[PDB]
């Protein structure tokens, strides 16, 4: 699949706004997640031992982590698709090392499209979600692909 140069300025121009405050942004989509989906907190043996919403905020170490994932994930967004050496180890460690399911990648796109949605009305109403929607589909479905070549079905 491939986006229109005004979809990608739809995803970059709401990316912008989170950049404001990653650190931020990282938690909000850490904690919708672990909340909405649990099993998802028990894939990090740095984290699993938090128990509430709290222990989540309070966590130095999970806020982080949450802006090394993002920042990751806004080069990606950054490259418009031209990602695929980005891609390259985050696919390998998730498949390899962390054994993440194309499942999960799906419950972490939903937290994203869902902070997103709270935190910038105003800059991700239907047109710009849709945007955002169809560039994490691609992502997903580039890694899926590579999970293929490494070996890694999930
Ligand atoms: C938006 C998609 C995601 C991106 C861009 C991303 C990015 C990253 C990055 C950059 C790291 C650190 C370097 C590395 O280990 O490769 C990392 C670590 C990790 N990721 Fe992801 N990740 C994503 C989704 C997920 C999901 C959904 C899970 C599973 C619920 C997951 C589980 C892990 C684990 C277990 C680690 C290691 C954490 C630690 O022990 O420090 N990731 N991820």
């Amino acid at each position: 699949m491939v986006l229109s140069e005004g979809e990608w300025q739809l995803v970059l121009h709401v990316w912008a706004k989170v950049e404001a405050d990653v650190a931020g942004h990282g938690q909000d989509i850490f904690i919708r997640l672990f909340k909405s989906h649990p099993e998802t907190l028990e894939k990090f043996d740095r984290f699993k031992h938090l128990k509430t919403e709290a222990e989540m905020k309070a966590s130095e170490d999970l806020k982080k982590h949450g802006v090394t994932v993002l920042t990751a994930l806004g080069a990606i967004l950054k490259k418009k698709g031209h990602h695929e050496a980005e891609l390259k180890p985050l696919a390998q460690s998730h498949a390899t090392k962390h054994k993440i399911p194309i499942k999960y990648l799906e419950f972490i796109s939903e937290a994203i499209i869902h902070v997103l949605h709270s935190r910038h009305p105003g800059n991700f109403g239907a047109d710009a979600q849709g945007a955002m929607n169809k560039a994490l589909e691609l992502f997903r479905k580039d890694i899926a692909a590579k999970y293929k070549e490494l070996g890694y079905q999930g």
